[PDB]
């Protein structure tokens, strides 16, 4: 249980981040959500976190590709919550192309969100955690923070960068009651992945589900998707006392991807 | 909760394994314990698992440096439990010396217990898990399955071997409902480590607790020990549904050791 | 021997890059050098590469923190050389501060040079190498592309990012006659490190050489610096036929840093 | 050049080890060879090392699955050579089967040769290298010392163990003029691999060369074999001055295997 804890989840209007916010709320944490989407859906998300799980929930819109907006977001989040115990740096994007064709603006956008926002969010959060002598920073990296695939230069670079940044954060705050770890998922069937399944299905002239199977077969030995719920469970474990001395490391939920 | 689950923990008469057995019993699992020690203490351990936590508990004595004894142990364990859902391959020993002075019999003993017993125990357990379509194999490796220190050739070799074996086990059983992962602790203050703290204290002419601090400072950035209870919590997480697609990987609870 | 080969070394007016350019020239390669410094020193460097080693050498000034300048540099380099066989992405900077004090502009500057320039330089070079069916891209990462230290968030993030980018580059160009690998040095006594030795010497109130010894003792088990000449040798090996099937990997010359 | 150096290569009657011995002899080293095979072929190998390359060469038969035989081999080798500068621990075997079907005797045989012989050979060599203040220990691990595949439990465990042992050796002898590193090949078309290509060809009902292509496609992005000659080149680089501060690490020549 995380009763009383104050959590922030970036990019929690969709996908993995939405499940993170849900699982933390179900554990008893008040939650700040963030991200893009339809305003009606976002407000329904916010209000149902409160009405289902009896916590406080706030939505703060911030484009975390902007450094100052990210730092201002963390301040506003901590003000809303009355503190900041758990930060989940989750927001991210993907774009696929070979390096020589990879758009410079897409490189910049992926580095800005998937890497730099993790730095800026961490930097803003840390003094709050340091003052109280407790904190969790949970970075959502990827299997692609540990290994590579073709046509994902920016994303692999960014995610490797997140794994490095995680280690530094941990070392700088070792023994302070603050841990920092990176959750490294394999394939999870969110909109980020559905776009790649569709692109495969076209390339190969197959139906969407045959394409999903081929995507899994190439990388993920279990031949099953990792679920957002599972990953929310992992974040809840990282937030627990059992994980007091788990810091600076990666937690891979990837169906065997990185074992081979 | 692991209500109804059937667990086996090797080397669970002391240290980390004793906490593993305790946490699994507290989660509702029936438990087979194993290891050396005073018979009066072992029977008190067994009986109090039952009387505290309302599960069944059995003690089976087996020297797991012997391959056939290890395989016979798993059979006897599964017969006692009426099945075998969770295997924790935990028993291990340590000996410190530079390579050219390292006793050949100690190399053999460390390889036999710390590596080969994990293979033989896994081999015996797997068909039971494969038939039922569910299982957890949880190998207790070390930070020394990922990095080295001086004067620990056999142990580092064995533990690296366990990390490799974990990956194979996972891959071979991917998608079958069976996962295999390695918990990689840093320093935990058990008798295995107390011997090294004492040897330091002599070498340096300091008291035992100053020696414990020096041991931590050299390797473990948090400057705190990992606890057996924490590691029992990690095993309980690995046994959970959230960890259905966590397989073939390492879970480091090491206070930052492997981050630097 | 690399007789006839056409090489480019970024940040080759100082330190490791200067030794890279020297060793490649000594092996018979024509060389484009790059970087900041005193014009008189740079021209002496250029002209003495030619007069000592009988190759052609060119200096192209480009601030590689600018993406378009980096891409324009590679074009100008290939035009000067009449081709482009070997690219050494070496230019880099360092800044030390804890995350919450780490200047946003320094984060941006380190990401731009130490990571993004590697992407932009690679992207520009690749089509030239792909057309000829041979190439070497040699990225100078660090031990800090594999592990972390305190107060080096941006640099560790960038260098981990370079290690990831290296892997992608390799995979995308597997079998094409092009390899991409990352050289990961430990401490090398260049101006980048002399600044840190000086900062230590002040912090600890010791002389510069006692500070150098303390810097080595903390991280580098050999207690010796890696030399620029050694690293130039490593680049010459990577450029050789023996390394035709060495791709996507790290070559650590670090006195044991990453072994522990 | 390694003129005057004294080298020992285990398992150098076939495959990678034969190329190791050849390249070291071509660099000017006297060489002790070792392994099984036809006596006429072995003597022709020995004598042609001498007649082609003008060095001394000796063949010492030792079954390195036996610890004392391994230690006695190193003594006899050093006596033949008049010293011992470079030790290449290369001899190894393979067997494929799922864990629950994996023969206990094959586990024991693979651990004994592929792991324990590396320990015993290292232990015997080290005092000779320590006394002279120079040495190279070059362990032939595998991609399977870093990652796993199915049906290779013993081999993956052993090779991970070699990677760990390499790190310890390096750390214990840091700064002494002795380095220890592990060469980690991908597929190399020796008899060890030809057996697996044949087993595939049967399983799939295809010709041998289509099977070789399928073997490469599954693991090795370059779609080319690594050659024994290349690996001999890598050993010659490790033996060079440029590699004085390369210690405790892995040198992967694997066509991209471990990048993904
Ligand atoms: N889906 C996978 O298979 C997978 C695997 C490994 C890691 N990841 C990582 O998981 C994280 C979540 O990804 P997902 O699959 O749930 O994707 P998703 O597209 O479902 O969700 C992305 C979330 O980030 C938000 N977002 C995007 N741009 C933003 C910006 N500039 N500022 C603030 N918010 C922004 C979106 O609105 C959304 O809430 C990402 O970091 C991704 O890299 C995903
Ligand atoms: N303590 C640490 O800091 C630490 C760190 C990393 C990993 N580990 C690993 O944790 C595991 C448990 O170690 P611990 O610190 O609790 O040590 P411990 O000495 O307290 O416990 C060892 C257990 O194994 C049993 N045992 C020993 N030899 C055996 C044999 N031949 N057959 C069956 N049982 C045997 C002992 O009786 C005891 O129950 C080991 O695998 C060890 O390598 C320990
Ligand atoms: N010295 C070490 O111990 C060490 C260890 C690991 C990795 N590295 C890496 O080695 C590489 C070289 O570092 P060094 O120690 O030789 O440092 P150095 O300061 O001696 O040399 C840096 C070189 O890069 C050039 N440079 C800097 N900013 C630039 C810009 N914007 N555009 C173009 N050129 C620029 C400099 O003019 C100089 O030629 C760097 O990538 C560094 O991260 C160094
Ligand atoms: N071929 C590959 O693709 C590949 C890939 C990675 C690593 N490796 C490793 O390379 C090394 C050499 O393998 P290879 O492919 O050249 O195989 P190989 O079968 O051609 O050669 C094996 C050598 O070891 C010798 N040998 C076997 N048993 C021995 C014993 N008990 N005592 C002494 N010598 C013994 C053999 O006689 C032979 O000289 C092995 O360690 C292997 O694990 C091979
Ligand atoms: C697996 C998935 C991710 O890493 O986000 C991908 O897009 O590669
Ligand atoms: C840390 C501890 C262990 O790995 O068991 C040790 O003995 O090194
Ligand atoms: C070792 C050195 C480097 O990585 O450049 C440092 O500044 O940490
Ligand atoms: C690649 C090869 C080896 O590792 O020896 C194999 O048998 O898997
Ligand atoms: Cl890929
Ligand atoms: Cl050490
Ligand atoms: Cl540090
Ligand atoms: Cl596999
Ligand atoms: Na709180
Ligand atoms: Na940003
Ligand atoms: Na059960
Ligand atoms: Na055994
Ligand atoms: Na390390
Ligand atoms: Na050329
Ligand atoms: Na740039
Ligand atoms: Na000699
Ligand atoms: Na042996
Ligand atoms: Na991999």
């Amino acid at each position: 249980m995380l009763k009383g804890k104050k959590a922030v989840v970036t990019g929690s209007t969709s996908g993995i981040g939405l499940a993170m916010a849900t699982e933390l709320a179900k554990a008893g944490a008040d939650v700040v959500i963030n991200g893009f989407g339809q305003p009606e859906d976002i407000e329904r998300e916010r209000s149902t976190l409160e009405s289902k799980f009896g916590v406080k929930a706030y939505y703060l819109n911030a484009d975390l590709s902007d450094a100052q907006a990210t730092r201002d977001f963390i301040a506003k989040a901590a003000e809303a919550l009355g503190g900041l115990d758990i930060l989940v740096n989750n927001a991210g994007i993907q774009h696929t192309a070979p390096i020589e064709e990879f758009p410079v603006d897409k490189w910049n956008a992926i580095i800005a969100l998937n890497l730099s926002a993790v730095f800026h969010g961490t930097a803003a959060a840390l003094p709050i955690m340091q003052k109280q002598g407790w904190g969790r920073i949970i970075n959502i990296a990827s299997a692609h923070g540990l290994v590579a695939s073709v046509n994902k230069s920016a994303y692999v670079a960014a995610k490797h960068g997140v794994v490095g940044l995680t280690k530094v954060t941990a070392l700088e705050n070792a023994g302070k009651g603050i841990t920092c770890n990176a959750i490294c998922p394999g394939w999870v069937r969110t909109p980020l992945v559905e776009k790649q399944i569709e692109a495969i299905s076209q390339q190969k002239g197959i139906d969407i589900e045959a394409a999903a199977r081929e995507l899994l077969a190439e990388k993920q030995p279990s031949l099953q998707f990792v679920t957002p719920e599972q990953l929310g469970g992992a974040a809840v474990f990282l937030s627990s006392a059992a994980a007091d001395q788990m810091t600076g490391t990666t937690l891979s939920l990837d169906g065997g991807w990185t074992a081979r």
